[PDB]
């Protein structure tokens, strides 16, 4: 699987019943973020599930659905959610795939060399079912969902507006939360630029490098 | 490609001259971060190079060497670097690979469906030539070098201390900067585990989730 690729058509067994991916999110006009985890009742992975559920509505409000996955079965899932209910007083309400046999995992590269379980994979998939971003972390280092957030927010704005987000946006070192506008060219297009450069939105460090407040 | 795998033996054309990978760094005791980017003379990408160069020393103190990659030419790189020096006052002193034609790029899945240039790919590879992490972010959304920094830190502290790192470490909501221990397979195991609580270090939620200060 490769960025810009269609997420394959695939039925999954999950904690919320059975669904067709991407269909089930795409038919709804919703993005999803598919994330894998090596093993239920693993400590790092439990802190991830904690932190995902506390950001759940921040993804949903952007119109992005988190959906989880691992090679364990739904009854291990249901127990682990119960455990996280009894123990951390947090209620898992995102769906969790039980991927019998790392069938989907192998379809989506989630299995490290020589293993049969998955690492920490993340796929940001949009309402066209197109793979927009792909993260593979190893079992020993847990993720920082706030980056995924940052990522998904930047993905939404750039899709919605036709803009690119600079490095570390919204806290970029050169231009902060300002976003970057596409290249002038044509001729009329260049008129619109330098007109707008009279204070004026768009600043530029150069012709190929202009940005504005959103 | 896939985490845990060895990094291909390949010779690359760079701004520091032709080099062989992983070799040029393994034999130094060093890790490297390889990262592709789409296009010299591009705005997002200029923010990232700026941002990498401003943290080049955070990466170097940890024994991790950055190295860039694009489908552009050496002479192409050398003019952009100079544009960075004259316009943003920062001198790029990490090597940047000229991957004429995308040979390597395509080896490592850096190219999106139907594209001929790289997206924003990151690879971390260690003193033992192994890919420990991989990211593919999209053209239109810049990376964030403090996440890759957090992750390399975590990767190093994981290899050295045997531990695992929770969600957003060293800022974990639940348990702050502390790390997670395993089940290390023995019987010296269980005594030392509980007889280390024995308030405090180590502390647990359940038998399977214990953790400790470093």
């Amino acid at each position: 699987v490769v960025i810009g690729e269609k997420f394959p058509e695939v039925e999954v067994k999950t904690t919320h019943g059975r669904i067709k991916l991407p269909d089930y999110f795409t038919k709804q006009g919703k993005w999803f973020i598919l994330f894998s985890h090596p093993a239920d009742f693993t400590p790092v992975c439990t802190t991830e599930f904690y932190g995902m559920q506390k950001r759940v509505e921040e993804f949903r409000k952007l119109g992005v659905e988190p959906i989880g996955l691992s090679v364990d079965q739904v009854e291990d899932h249901s127990a682990w959610i119960e455990w996280i209910k009894d123990n951390l007083s947090v209620e898992i309400d995102f769906p969790v795939i039980a991927d019998d046999r790392g069938e989907l995992a192998e379809k989506l590269g989630m299995i490290p060399s020589g293993a049969t379980i998955t690492a920490r994979a993340v796929f940001v998939v949009d309402d066209k079912g197109i793979i927009r971003a792909i993260v593979y972390y190893p079992a020993e280092v847990g993720r920082d969902w706030d980056e995924i957030l940052r990522l998904v927010k930047a993905l939404k704005i750039s899709t919605e507006k036709g803009v690119a987000l600079p490095h570390k946006w919204p806290n970029n070192e050169l231009i902060g939360d300002k976003v970057i506008v596409p290249p002038a060219s044509t001729i009329e297009e260049k008129k619109q630029r330098e007109e707008a450069k009279a204070k004026g939105e768009i600043e530029c460090y150069d012709s190929w490098f202009c940005y504005k407040k959103l």
